[PDB]
């Protein structure tokens, strides 16, 4: 009487998770135009 540990695992598994790189700079650090 138990086997409910295999859905705690599972949420062991999509614990996962993060993304953000940012590359904003080039595109407004450059406009030098000049």
């Amino acid at each position: 009487c138990w086997l409910c540990r295999a859905l705690i695992k599972r949420i062991q598994a999509m614990i996962p998770k993060g993304g953000r790189m940012l590359p904003q700079l080039v595109c407004r650090l450059v406009l030098r135009c000049s």
